[PDB]
């Protein structure tokens, strides 16, 4: 049962992105009114009428912000009596007339409860959850410079353990925050503990079954505890009780790389490269999670295309060769960026279809550029390289939300030009590696 501990942990290390992506799934979030909410349960009782009449949803040029965060109140309440039309006893025009801010508590209009009902993360703070994101993904750089530590310190076995505590108590304390504040340490620890728990299970599993087979396998049942988190969180919206039925399973018991020109631009061009392949991955992830009304079944598709991919990839190793497969792959991706961009209200089917390609393009040179990786550089400095190249990782990481929800909020094509700008620019770079085959 050597295969199932470790598939258990690849499953444990579904909600990294996937966590913030299910629960961090903002709802239509309208402030409430306090007489307009009054008057419509005492005459309209129509979710559709109060929708329309709570907010002003008159945005130009498709702008929801203005109707996200304001209500247009001017205390009518029930004195007008009209429930056809109550903002009409002001003025006509919905957004001529002045609209506060919406300071109060905010309705979700979901049978559950996302992270963002639960928080206020409404519309005023959602650098807050791009904050949070990024809070993990420092947690990944620090918690892999702690585990170097301790792996130094102590041992590979107390370690290990010791971490492996971390992260369920971590997780299961985490589903039990009373403030945000609480929630963002229990996030940057769990950040720390998984990523030194996965680089050391991965560590082990392909080193004491002696195969890149097993890595496979690995990846495979990553895929598949993948499956099983959107299965699972899909029978239960409440962020509280995910994060409490997924961290549960998991509780069970020299720096000188720069030197050789010939070698710099080599580690420049894989540390770029590799960057930018986390940057897309989490990227189109939160994009998926950010435009679909229909998220559990999209992002099945998209959890189930992966695996396509896998099997391509390992066909693929011996047969295409090492630094084409890269280039394609890379092209591949950005074409799919740019035909989303520019079939973003064609067709749903080619919508999901693009996707797919892209996720698998994506898969393909994350694979790909994680056994060059190690496959190139010398077992001297092996290591230091995937820890230099992981700084760049978690940089990415980090950049990431904070580059999606400062320039979503101004423009839906911003996103998607950038990440068809770096697909592209990598894929003409990438080529320019030497024979790694
Ligand atoms: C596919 N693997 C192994 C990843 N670690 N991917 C990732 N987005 N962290």
């Amino acid at each position: 049962q050597a295969f199932l501990i470790l598939c258990l942990l690849s499953a444990a290390f579904a909600p990294i992105c996937v966590g913030i992506v299910f629960l961090g799934f903002t709802p239509d979030h309208h402030c409430q009114s306090p007489g307009v909410a009054e008057l419509s349960q005492r005459c309209g009782w129509s979710p559709a009428e109060e929708l329309n009449y709570t907010v002003p949803g008159l945005g130009p040029a498709g702008e929801a912000f203005l109707g996200q965060c304001r209500r247009y109140e001017v205390d009518w309440n029930q004195s007008a009596l009209s429930c056809v039309d109550p903002l009409a006893s002001l003025a006509t025009n919905r957004s001529h007339l002045p609209l506060g801010p919406c300071q109060d508590g905010w309705v979700y209009d979901t049978p559950g409860s996302s992270i963002v009902t639960e928080f206020n993360l409404v519309c005023a703070d959602s650098w807050k959850l791009d904050l949070f994101q990024s809070c993990l993904n420092a947690g990944f750089l620090f918690g892999s410079l702690g585990v170097g530590y301790f792996a130094d310190r102590f041992g590979r076995k107390l370690c290990l353990l010791g971490t492996v505590l971390v992260n369920a108590v971590s997780g299961v304390l985490m589903a039990f925050s009373p403030n945000y504040m609480s929630m963002l340490l229990f996030r940057l620890l769990q950040g720390l503990v998984s990523k030194g728990n996965w680089m050391a299970g991965y560590t082990l599993i392909t080193e004491f079954v002696g195969r890149r087979t097993v890595a496979i396998m690995y990846q495979m049942a990553f895929t598949v505890g993948l499956v099983a988190l959107t299965g699972l969180a899909y029978a239960l919206p409440h962020w509280r009780w995910l994060q409490l039925a997924v961290s549960l399973p998991t509780f069970l018991f020299f720096a000188d790389l720069f030197r050789t020109p010939r070698l710099r631009k080599r580690t420049f061009i894989l540390m770029y490269l590799w960057f930018t392949d986390s940057v897309l991955y989490q990227g189109l992830i939160l994009h998926m999670g950010a435009t679909s009304g229909n998220l559990y079944l999209d992002f099945l598709y998209s959890a189930l295309v992966e695996i396509p991919g896998a099997f391509i990839a390992l066909i693929t190793i011996d047969r295409v060769g090492r630094i084409y497969p890269m280039a394609m792959s890379n092209l591949l991706a950005g074409a799919a960026c740019l035909v989303m961009i520019f079939i973003s209200p064609d067709l749903h089917w080619l919508n999901i279809i693009i996707m797919c390609v892209g996720r698998m393009g994506i898969t393909i040179a994350i694979q790909m550029i994680c056994l060059v990786n190690a496959e190139l550089y010398p077992t001297f400095v092996r290591n230091l390289g995937v820890m230099v190249c992981s700084s760049l990782c978690d940089i990415g990481g980090i950049i990431t939300p904070f580059i999606v929800f400062r320039l979503r909020e101004v423009w839906q094509a911003l996103p998607l030009i950038l990440f068809a700008v770096l697909g592209l620019l990598a894929a003409g770079v990438t080529l320019l590696l030497p024979e790694t085959k």
